[PDB]
């Protein structure tokens, strides 16, 4: 038995991202997995890192440091409840899937906000207790990303450079840093340009991959893998 | 003369980021430059890309495509006023400085939101106006970043890898894509672990660099430079 959290960042239920999220839910549910989705836009998830995220007495009310105060709030259990709700989902998950369209070679701001606010010191990592020693060790993570650009544009000699280049801050800087084992990304290239057959094919490829996801090994999340 | 926009993303006026923004204002003002600051947290800037970003009626009320809708809204002068207020500042700017603490090898979400919502198709880029032909061509941009990790950690064989690795999506994927000439990043490594005078020294070096900012040539914003 396994628990899966899908963190989902798209405004439109009928979108290609919506479909990839839905097929994930369908297929994991079919397998008998326990599945939770955080639909960030539907939740109106707060992306801003602010002093509203701590409810108790601040450690240093004279000079607000978000990282310091949230670390302390985590230990004290005085974080805002929207944060702790997400932390509970992550804590219990065996696999966390991020489903999102690429926005400026990265995640949409609403999802960046989830990373900034949910993955606080004490919960996701400590010093020491990061990268291979991160607090979310044992967990798997996977980026399921859609793009405007074609596969050709995301090559070493394409205009955008290789797709692995933009994965670095997310796979290494974030997921690996927290101790996740990172599974190979699912990149669904240019669904807007693609034909009806091609789009249905990309959806089916994701569904098919998920059939055997529990048998996958993670990538070596290193500079070499990303950059060569 | 010259116009500068500083897009600033820190919660605390007394912060090291706050000090860097303040000396940028001081020095550029001293030079006679026109200076505007977008203090995102003070503005409670909206980071989320939503249908509220379009006023009046949507291009397609049945299926919402943020990219299409905002492109059309830009052309039809129907974007939300927070977005258009920022676009005006950007349009008029000769130099855009981003001042922020590194969050997860990237910009804080509030600043990511500024990028997502302000830099829409038709304004910041289109086909074929991208990279070298981007619609903001002729403008300069500069990332002024502070880190928690020390300089040593950001070496190519350090735990975090080279600083240039995380700069790719921001400098190339975003700034260069919009046509910006990208000035060398100002990176202030690990201010929190002091010292008082080392902190004073980093602030001072930023101020000093700003003295001859208009003399600078942009970096070659390429895969080779970063990797
Ligand atoms: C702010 C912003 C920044 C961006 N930055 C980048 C960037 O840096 N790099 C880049 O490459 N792109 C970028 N993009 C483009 C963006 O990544 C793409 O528009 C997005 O990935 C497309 O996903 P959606 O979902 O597609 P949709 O438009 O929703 O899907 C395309 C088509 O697929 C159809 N469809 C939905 N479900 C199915 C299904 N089950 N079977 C068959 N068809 C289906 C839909 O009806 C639609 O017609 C950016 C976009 C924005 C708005
Ligand atoms: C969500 C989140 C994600 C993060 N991700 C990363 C990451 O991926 N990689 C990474 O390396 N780091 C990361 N960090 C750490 C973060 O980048 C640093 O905490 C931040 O850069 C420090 O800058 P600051 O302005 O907040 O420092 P401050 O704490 O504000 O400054 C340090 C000290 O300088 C003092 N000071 C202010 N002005 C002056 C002055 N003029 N002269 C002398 N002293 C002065 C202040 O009083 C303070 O005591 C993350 C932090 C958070 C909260
Ligand atoms: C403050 O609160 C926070 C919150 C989140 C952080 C964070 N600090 C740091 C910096 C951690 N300290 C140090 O390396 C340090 C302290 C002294 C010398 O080096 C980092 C990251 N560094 C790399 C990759 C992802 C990171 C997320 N985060
Ligand atoms: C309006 O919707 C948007 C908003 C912002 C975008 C965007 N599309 C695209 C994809 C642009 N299309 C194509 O490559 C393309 C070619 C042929 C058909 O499509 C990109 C980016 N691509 C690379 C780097 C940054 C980017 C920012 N943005
Ligand atoms: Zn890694
Ligand atoms: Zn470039």
């Amino acid at each position: 038995g396994k628990k899966v959290l899908i963190v989902y960042a798209h405004q439109e239920p009928k979108s290609f991202n919506g479909s990839l999220k839905n097929v994930a839910v369908d297929e994991l549910s079919r397998q008998g997995c326990t599945v939770t989705v955080s639909d960030l836009y539907a939740m109106n998830f707060e992306p801003r890192a602010t002093d509203k995220d701590i409810t108790g007495t601040l450690s240093n009310p004279e000079v607000f440091n978000y990282g310091v105060e949230t670390h302390e709030a985590y230990k004290q259990r005085s974080l805002a409840s929207d944060i702790t709700d997400e932390q509970k989902k992550v804590r219990e998950a065996d696999l966390v899937i991020f489903q999102f369209p690429l926005y400026w070679f990265s995640v949409p701001a609403i999802l960046k906000g989830w990373m900034d606010r949910v993955l606080c010191q004490g919960f996701a990592f400590d010093i020491p207790g990061f990268y291979d020693s991160g607090l979310l060790q044992g967990k798997l993570a996977l980026l399921s990303v859609t793009t405007g650009g074609t596969a050709e544009m995301y090559t070493k000699t394409g205009v955008n450079g290789d797709s692995r280049y933009f994965l670095w801050p997310l796979q290494h800087g974030t997921l690996h840093f927290c101790g996740f084992k990172v599974l190979a990304p699912q990149i669904s290239f240019a669904p807007e340009i693609a034909s009806e057959e091609e789009r249905k094919g990309m959806v089916a490829a994701w569904s098919q991959r998920l059939q055997t996801i529990w048998k996958e090994e993670p990538i070596p999340c290193t500079a070499h893998w990303h950059f060569g």
